[PDB]
């Protein structure tokens, strides 16, 4: 760590003590502790773009031999992941691409395609008529607007499945409680939710729960956390996308030893996904 005998390679997730990129940070760190790397896990205390965009370019002021990190806007970071890799380090992304950027690979979910299999999903479980809210991670993150588009897509073509509400949760629990909760008193017809990140079904299970109504709630999220498979489990969560955290912690510090040797790397790297139901326990 204090030495330079070591490459230093930095892993910036979304947010800090964020459960999902937690689990990111045990594949990463594993992967380092294999190759004999040091890997610094170094992000914003709450999720934020500029101080997002701070911590890059001061991990790279530090001359770090390699910087993994979302590409979590296009109008923000494609120019700083381009300055940082113009001063001689390499990038890759993960969890969220920006692939129209100079960074060397992607190591990350099909965001897009994930959210069109939730849309699939959710026509499929409600036979095409549902009244759908959405809570989304944010507005402005890639992989969230990637994952609401891909969901829009897949339900188009049902008639019955109208989309009525989209309400940020900013990855918190509580926000997504919040929001669910608001969504209901201003849209008593919603009876079926959709949840981009993976805090955002457990808050609306919690809220759903709440008012234990006989008419049911449709509710299909995001990861496979603790909290969501036990909902899973007590059936107020109909569906779950999976994605591999762990596996692209993993991979993407084994992808940037490859790059720092000169050796080449797939471009995109799609860890894993798909739509899980009870039925799919245990695992
Ligand atoms: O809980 C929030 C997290 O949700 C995941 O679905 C997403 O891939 C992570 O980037 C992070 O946003």
């Amino acid at each position: 760590e204090t030495t330079k005998e070591a490459y230093h390679f930095v892993l910036v997730p979304e947010e800090l003590d964020n459960d999902y990129w937690r689990l990111v940070e045990k594949g990463a760190k594993a992967a380092a502790k294999e190759l004999g790397v040091d890997l610094e896990y170094i992000g914003p205390r709450q999720a934020n773009i500029d101080e997002h965009l701070r911590i890059l370019k001061k991990a790279a002021a530090a001359k770090v031999d390699g910087i993994i990190t979302q590409g979590l806007t296009e109008a923000e970071f494609v120019p700083v992941i381009n300055e940082i890799t113009d001063k001689n380090i390499p990038v890759v992304t993960i969890d969220t691409d920006a692939p129209t950027s100079r960074r060397v690979a992607y190591v990350g979910t099909d965001n897009y395609y994930a959210g069109f299999l939730a849309g699939r999903a959710l026509a499929e479980d409600t036979k095409g008529k549902a009244t759908v809210a959405i809570i989304t991670g944010s507005l402005t993150a890639a992989h969230q607007q990637l994952r609401v588009r891909g969901f829009e897509d897949a339900v188009r073509q049902e008639k019955g499945i109208r989309i009525v509400a989209i309400e940020e949760s900013h990855i918190t629990r509580v926000q997504a409680a919040e929001k669910a909760y608001t969504i209901l008193k201003k849209h008593p017809d919603v009876n079926a939710f959709y949840g981009t990140s993976a805090l955002d079904a457990i808050g609306v299970a919690k809220v759903v729960e709440q008012f234990h109504r006989e008419q049911k709630t449709y509710i299909i999220g995001f990861d496979t956390l603790p909290e969501t498979i036990r909902y899973l489990q007590k059936g107020t969560i109909a569906a779950t996308v999976v994605q591999e955290p762990y596996e692209m912690g993993y991979k993407a510090v084994k992808m940037m030893a490859e790059i720092v040797a000169g050796k080449d790397v797939p471009v995109v790297t799609n860890t894993e996904t798909k739509v899980i139901r009870k039925k799919d326990l245990p695992l």
